[PDB]
């Protein structure tokens, strides 16, 4: 649906919003697993996703429906999980951050 999509890029600019910067900060931008030193990020993580590349998409008209959109948001929440030791500091994060998301997902129309 268009009104689908709509409800999506809504979810996106909340998801972006200041008020979740405290968790929402490490899936902002790409993993550097250069810049991090996570030599093995790229062979365990074969589809890295990040809300800008989810905004860039969004902004191309790249998703065809909805659940193109869900897919890659929780495409960037499970490579955080699967990567990561469960006790690591950015799966709180996730998890936080992936609650705004299924909330409003869960009321799309
Ligand atoms: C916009 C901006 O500059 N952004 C930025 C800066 C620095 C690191 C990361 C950044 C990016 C991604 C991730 C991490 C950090 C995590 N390491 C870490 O200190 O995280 C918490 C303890 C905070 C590692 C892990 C590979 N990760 C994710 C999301 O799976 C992102």
């Amino acid at each position: 649906l268009s009104e689908q999509l709509k409800h999506c890029n809504g979810i996106l600019k909340e998801l972006l919003s200041k008020k979740h910067a405290a968790y929402a900060w490490p899936f902002y931008k790409p993993v550097d697993a250069s810049a991090l030193g996570l030599h093995d990020y790229h062979d365990i993580i074969k589809h890295p996703m990040d809300l800008s590349t989810v905004k860039r998409k969004m902004e191309n008209r790249d998703y065809r429906d909805a659940q193109e959109f869900a897919a890659d948001v929780r495409l960037m929440f499970s490579n955080c999980y699967k990567y990561n030791p469960p006790d690591h500091d950015v799966v709180a994060m996730a998890r936080k951050l992936q609650d705004v998301f299924e909330f409003r997902y869960a009321k799309m129309p």
